[PDB]
């Protein structure tokens, strides 16, 4: 039932940051969206497109 999910953030700036979140599958990757609507601020919205089956999220944040 626990699982981890890896985000990786891509940001406009070219940059990037990756966090995992462990947890079932929906608490995790609730916490990973969270995470990057609280940069939606100083960052713009994001998108989202998954890997590995579900386990990866690679997120980018437009301007």
């Amino acid at each position: 039932e626990e699982v981890t999910i890896k985000a990786n953030l891509i940001f406009a700036n070219g940059s990037t940051q990756t966090a995992e979140f462990k947890g079932t599958f929906e608490k995790a990757t609730s916490e990973a969206y969270a995470y990057a609507d609280t940069l939606k601020k100083d960052n713009g919205e994001w998108t989202a497109d998954v890997a590995d089956k579900g386990y990866t999220l690679n997120i980018k944040f437009a301007g």
